[PDB]
């Protein structure tokens, strides 16, 4: 009985009154009693995550003993857990001594006994002690996973969390734990609001004591702020939001804000491909509201070109809008993963960018430098879970877009390219996909846009030294006329620029003449042109 | 006496009869004992899966040297067990090297058992080992053994590798019905043989990660506990393990019953279910396939090898998918080539990939690669019209033994998938000259090998309804997230027929038209509000496109 | 104290007589005391491949130093056997195997020159590193100590020989497998200590069986140990007979039991019960293959005179190429011959060479060199003759290969040997090689033949046995090959109960559709299967027909009906 000082107690509790209503899990309650009640592989572990609630399991579990739903091979059995905070193996024998002596009825309940498993397991393989359990996933995994002499013990009991609803009804049993410092009167609305906006701040949370925590940061933050009598949905948006954002980001949905236009950026920085950006811009529209199906990336699409029309730059101008800033995009080359030797160094390469700043969308240019076996991967990526790495830590796709611009089939118009794809891409990369769309090359129409933002991108890189360009019509053609070689695409015309312009430019700054301050204009002339 | 602290003794465990049974497997005993008693080359090492019995073996064997069956040379003496957990950078050389000097004061035939040493191994046992102090009674895998107890031994002319394989399922039904008061007592309702039987049965039939033995056990204990757990009927039969099977593998407790006969009966309509018309080809697929089962037939050929032709769109692939989804319990089953590049005679090789030490080794074969493994696909040859006239030499070896060579020099057996070569000659043509083209283009003695030749039927315009319908219960889940629902009306229904069938791509267009036309046309309206989950959307047709 | 719990003494252990009476061995004796006894760099190695009795030759050292045989400066020398897996076992700091060693060390050169050390498999001696195994030079090459080591060639290169520094400080004394006159006077030596761990008696023809059969089949370990094996193998199993189990000796003949137990091969002496079998052969395999009466006899005298113990025994067991018209029964007397000797009809290795067109095909059947694809993976017909080496090799229509196949076998044929990348030779000299045509095919027994005189050449024809010539079918066959047939089908119709009554019109019937002269019988499984089998399952899935009804079948006028 000496387990006091080291042991606390639960079998008296729920007796003396003294516990907190736990609703829920009746299943899990049931498993963990059938599990119990076995003849080999009993004493379950309660895997799952930090912050869901396996001690409120076990709780649970002790509520409806005390109250009495048990077989007859479980007449109370003065369940109780073992302090990890008495640590030094001399005391071991001790809190052991009154477990040996036990007739089996005074099983135990270790939490988080991965730091455990020498002295407990000899009498485990003689079963004289239960040893209900509780760890996680990779922990789970990376120590008793490997030991088959000890998975003979152990049926694991995988637990997930209470639905957001289910979160909801069950939040009336705190509505007194941490609101007690500013009065601040709790209201359902607002209690309703705060689980709800869930994926404003963070995903890595989760829903059963991390949206608590969601609340808690929120009554603080309003209780920094305001030093009103009344808790506001609004407000604790504010609060979750004022760091995925400076103005606390965007507001309600709001559609209308910047992806009905989607072009401002688009259709102004990259001339051309008109039908692919309209088409993947209606497909944002149709895709980025959650309004797609259950947890996929929540897009992935297809379209083809040739060299010199466009397509790094339409990948690194959505990533300046898309979520309005640089790193809203990765791009992926595997010019190194085209080989079964390279296939497990993604699991990761990516893997430590894309788990710490999960703001990004995933690009790959060309699969003519890839292997099928990404193939696979990609494939479970989608629709078959998010992510599993090789060490165990696993990281959701959601707010990932998978795009391909290839050029597969180029020659071709419409009948190749379709055939290719329905060729090369073999495990289902056509009908969990969406659409594949086209290119539009460089047309007599759409050089003066490029010439306009070549000319600004050269008037900016200028203005260090104080200088001007005063670019008339008459040029901003004649250097159009030479600079349409539809086969290599727009470096001709930048080339040209650079020759043309900045050659003699740059021998005049240094032959004088041409002192900081100046402004030159453009003259054509029959083959050159002057400035 | 010296250092009893991270080991076991079987040998006195046993001597008050704490251990388990041991029916049957009275032979690799036997070969355990006449192993252990040579001059060199002693001390054996059992070789199976996981949970096959070996411990077992040598459960069996203490309780024989306790009860007294050995020879005089092996009596009398006891065993210990030993745990690669307890003792594993540094100091478990240390505790080994404490282990074996208790190993060396004992200095007699107090016989050793190692479970998993292919973790342990090196050459700090071997001259321990090569002097005659100590015996070691291995236990380990025939992969592991074969990379760590054969690569950097030398010390395998000291161990001798003992099978044991795993039993049948009439030796696991023995092993049970021996094995069966135990949990009689331990829980106590009642148990029937005929549910023993189902548990080996089922077991066998549908759980594939884990092997009899246990697997068995598993689901009998399971079953008493759930039914003991119940009285929150007074015994465990037949049925009472297809629950358990089903809460275990997925599939629901009827379709884990009676399946050679009730599953045949099935070949109507629960194809139809899927592709829509086509009776005459459903028919004679089902048919075709129906009479392959019956045991009749030479058991070296393909379970079916019909091929099937007409205008595209019409639902050519979608009864492979659908036959794939009933027969295989997948969908993604289906292996599809393309017999367009496989036009040249140097080409032809590139479905197996011949030599070592060539370009494409290593990628193996398109055709066996994909067989290889899930040797229970269904292999479509899509236009088979543009192919050499030499593929059809191995797609006849094919079909005349269910068997192939690839590159690695493995061999492939095909006599449980399912052949179709589909076609698209006759774009004119109802059923009257395509017959003759198809004749006249391909060999004829290769059609004499083939079954039925059913040619497939256009779409009846009544006949598209249907589709559209499928198409909006498949929609009926997009919009899952807010439970908004879905307006009908019977003249836009019929509307996408006529701007969605272009009658030269079947209805290749009836998906993509749909989606984009609905899903671009609502996203906006889903986001401004207008319809809640409580609406039924409201939506229609304008004279030109589809009103909202 | 440094050297005594670090170290065990072979010098005592030979006094009290725990070690095994070496037998002969002389030369390399000699000259390990002759290197032993130097002035500098007395670093004798002895070395070898893995069995041939390298540990025996410093035991047989020790025995002569006790016995006092030994020349006068290693008189009282007191060898002691090393070991360094103990030195290295705890030590997890700096310096604490350094001075562990250097104890040892220190303790050996104290003493004068009398402590003979001894490690065996030496080539560990490189590591212990975190400067290991290093600090052992200045002692070496001074003849401070003497080290005794013993390892194996494939080892030494590895190991040792990327220490060019250290190698020469050993002498290699080179240990080569005796022959099997030594083995059976090893063997006439070692025996009164085996027949006193066992309870049994060993005769002398037994040990000479071991040593002889041991040396023909196992061709993959050596010998001083290779034979020892079975001795002991066979008495253990004598002696585990005897007793458990309510002519106390072992003969030439439990031996041949063993070596055909494993490795398959039916060595021995035709005990009882087969030989009846042999010589009723060609009938028992005419079961099967009606006619060819000539191509029957054939193998069957191959089979006999190979294991009445008359035949070359190295060369393999036949050679055998036949040729003839199509459809006569070439492929299914390979398969019926190992049909009848394996029990497996599927137990044989065939390769189909019409898929050798391509002269690059070859390395399927070879491997890759090194540093090429699949280079590891070895060779299918090596790879799959190295296991169970007793099969029947069929090479199906050898003459669509191309014409450079006929070169690799042209070795392989006549002396049995085939060596893959890895450059391994294994050994066809238990198989039956049997590789049909269809050269010919429509001349006389003349014109045939010189199809093969021109598409072959001289010393290939001349590698192989009789060359035999397959007749056409007589139509008084093709009534029992039909019986066959439906004997088969009948078989077959077992999982249920059903049986058949075909009447003698209906098998007529049979026979006349389908034995075309052009095709011979190839069109007549297809045709039984297609008249019979295909109504005999509608006409079960429809009901009328339950398992038991003997269905009877009739030649009603137009083509069969049932
Ligand atoms: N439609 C376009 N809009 C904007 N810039 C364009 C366009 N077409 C070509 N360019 C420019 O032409 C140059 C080609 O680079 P990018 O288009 O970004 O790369 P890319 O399109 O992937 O060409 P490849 O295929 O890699 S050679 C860049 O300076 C682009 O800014
Ligand atoms: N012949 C048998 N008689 C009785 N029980 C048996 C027999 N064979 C297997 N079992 C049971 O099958 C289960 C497997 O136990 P083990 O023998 O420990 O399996 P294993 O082959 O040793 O694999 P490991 O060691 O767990 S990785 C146990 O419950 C045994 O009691
Ligand atoms: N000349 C010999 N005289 C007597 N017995 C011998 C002789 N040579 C070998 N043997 C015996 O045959 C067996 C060979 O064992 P070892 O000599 O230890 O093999 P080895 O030469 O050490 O090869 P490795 O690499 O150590 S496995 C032992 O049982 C020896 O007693
Ligand atoms: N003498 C025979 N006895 C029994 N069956 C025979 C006989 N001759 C032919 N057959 C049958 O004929 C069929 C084909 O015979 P095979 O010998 O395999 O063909 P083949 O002799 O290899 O000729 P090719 O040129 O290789 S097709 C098989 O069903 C055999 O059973
Ligand atoms: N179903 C539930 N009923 C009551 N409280 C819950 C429930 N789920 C989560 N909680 C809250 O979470 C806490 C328990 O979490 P805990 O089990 O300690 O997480 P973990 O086991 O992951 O460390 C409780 O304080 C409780 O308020
Ligand atoms: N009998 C049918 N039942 C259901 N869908 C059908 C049927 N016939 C055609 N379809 C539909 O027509 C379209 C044609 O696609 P697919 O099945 O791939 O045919 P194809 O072989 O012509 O490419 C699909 O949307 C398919 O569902």
């Amino acid at each position: 009985q000496a387990l006091q000082k080291y042991s606390t107690d639960l079998t008296a509790r729920a007796r003396e009154g003294k516990l907190d209503p736990v609703i829920g899990r009746d299943n899990e309650i049931r498993r963990v009693v059938q599990v119990l009640s076995r003849r080999t592989k009993n004493n379950p572990v309660l895997i799952g995550e930090p912050g869901v609630g396996k001690t409120a399991i076990v709780e649970g579990l002790a509520q409806r003993i005390v109250a009495g739903d048990v077989p007859e091979s479980l007449r109370d059995k003065t369940i109780v857990a073992l302090d990890l905070g008495s640590m030094f193996e001399e005391r071991l024998k001790a809190v052991l001594d009154d477990i040996k002596n036990s007739a089996g009825q005074i099983i135990t309940f270790i939490d988080e006994l991965h730091t455990i498993v020498n002295m407990i397991k000899p009498m485990l393989a003689r079963g004289e002690l239960r040893l209900v359990g509780a760890t996680t996933l990779d922990e789970y995994r990376k120590h008793i996973e490997k030991d088959a002499a000890l998975e003979r013990r152990f049926q694991q009991v995988y637990v997930g969390e209470p639905s957001v609803e289910d979160t909801i009804g069950i939040l009336r049993g705190l509505k007194d734990r941490y609101e007690v410092h500013h009065g601040v009167r709790i209201t359902d609305s607002a209690l309703v609001a705060a689980a709800t906006l869930s994926d404003r701040y963070i995903t890595a949370r989760f829903l059963p004591d991390k949206a608590i925590d969601l609340v808690d940061e929120a009554a603080s933050r309003l209780r920094m702020e305001i030093d009103k009598e009344e808790v506001g949905p609004d407000d604790i948006a504010d609060v979750v939001s004022a760091w995925t954002g400076i103005p606390a980001g965007r507001l309600l949905e709001g559609e209308t804000a910047k992806l009905l236009r989607m072009e401002d950026e688009l259709g102004k920085r990259v001339i051309g491909q008109k039908a692919a950006v309209t088409a993947v811009s209606d497909a944002v529209r149709r895709s980025r509201a959650g309004v797609s199906d259950p947890n996929r990336p929540t897009g992935a699409f297809m379209f083809l070109g040739p060299t010199g029309v466009g397509k790094t730059e339409l990948a690194k101008a959505l990533a300046d809008f898309l979520f309005d800033d640089e790193r809203a995009m990765v791009r992926i080359d595997m010019s190194e993963y085209g080989e079964k030797h390279t296939v497990a160094r993604l699991i990761g390469q990516l893997t430590e960018a894309v788990r710490r700043r999960p703001y990004t969308v995933v690009l790959f240019d060309e699969i003519e430098k890839a292997h099928p076996d990404v193939f696979d991967v990609l494939l479970q990526v989608l629709d078959e879970g998010r992510l599993t790495d090789g060490h165990g830590r696993t990281v959701d796709f959601r707010n990932t877009i998978l795009i391909l611009t290839s050029n597969l089939g180029s020659g071709g118009s419409a009948e190749q390219v379709l055939a290719a794809v329905r060729a090369t891409f073999k495990p289902e990369f056509i009908n969990r996909l969406d659409d594949v769309l086209i290119f539009e090359g460089l047309n007599p129409e759409e050089l003066v846009r490029i010439v306009d933002i070549q000319l600004a991108q050269l008037g900016k890189r200028l203005a260090q030294r104080r200088l001007q360009l005063q670019v008339s019509l008459p040029a901003k053609r004649w250097l159009a006329q030479r600079g349409f070689d539809p086969v290599y695409g727009a470096r001709p015309l930048r080339r040209l620029v650079q020759q043309a312009i900045g050659d003699q430019l740059a021998k005049m700054l240094l032959a004088g003449q041409v002192h900081d301050g100046d402004t030159v204009p453009v003259n054509v002339s029959p083959d050159a042109d002057s400035l």
